[PDB]
């Protein structure tokens, strides 16, 4: 969904408020090859400490599901940059799969990633996403075996998202191994979310085959610390990470 060598910012919708999120997105659009917009959830058990807290902040401050569509719709007035909606299954499921995807598409969403999509619903979900014109983005972690990477790659229409809970301040070997294994199996492009925080992490990861590098924790950390005034600092972090 994105150009090779793309830096893909991840932001939590509604952190601290939907307007600030829109402001951060626009300030970073010029450096992004694609963007991940996360829908806050009460139990984000698949995320790291940093991103879990942003989910808590968002919800406390009163984030509402469709405020995410607002952010996308408004962003779309100024940009065509690919947008991936990252969410937990619960919200989609509780609102009606097709209803959610149909609504997401209308706002401007290009792809969707369901962190905890039950394998039982895998098939049905992908079939509906396609019918609704939404590309699928599936996640894989260091404990994902080759046979599963393949199954994941065969269902993916957007790109394969490789994650690593390890954290760092070095990218663990288990992370690099996951990347190495994926590039040897995926026909789809892969993006990596290994918690980058330094320029060398970006260079390294792209040199090892990551088509794109996501930057989420690094940005969310600054937003938890600067609230609405995170914008300027976000722009600098991304530049540092981009070697500019």
């Amino acid at each position: 969904m994105f150009k090779d060598g793309s830096l893909i910012p991840y932001l939590t919708a509604g952190d601290p408020d939907k307007q600030s999120t829109l402001n951060f997105l626009l300030a970073l659009d010029e450096y992004a090859g694609a963007i991940e917009l996360g829908i806050p959830f009460s139990d984000p058990i698949a995320d790291g400490k940093t991103i879990q807290e942003s989910h808590y902040r968002a919800l406390k401050n009163g984030f509402k599901l469709r405020e995410a569509f607002w952010i996308v719709k408004e962003f779309r007035r100024h940009s065509s940059t690919p947008i991936v909606l990252m969410t937990y299954y619960n919200p989609i499921y509780r609102a009606g799969v097709r209803n959610f995807l149909a609504e997401a598409k209308a706002s401007g969403v290009d792809g969707i990633l369901v962190v905890d999509l039950p394998v039982f619903h895998a098939k049905e979900f992908t079939e509906i996403a396609r019918e609704e014109g939404i590309k699928t983005v599936f996640l894989a972690a260091p404990n994902t075996p080759d046979e599963r990477l393949k199954v994941i790659d065969d269902m993916t229409t957007g790109f394969v998202y490789l994650v690593s809970l390890y954290g760092t301040e070095e990218i663990p070997k288990t992370a690099y191994d996951l990347l190495r294994r994926a590039k040897r199996i995926c026909r789809n492009k892969v993006a990596v979310g290994f918690g980058v925080s330094k320029r060398e992490h970006v260079v390294s990861l792209l040199k090892e085959g990551a088509n794109g590098v996501v930057v989420g924790s690094a940005l969310v950390k600054i937003i938890g610390e600067k609230g609405r005034e995170a914008t300027e600092f976000l722009k600098k972090k991304v530049e540092a990470l981009l070697g500019i």
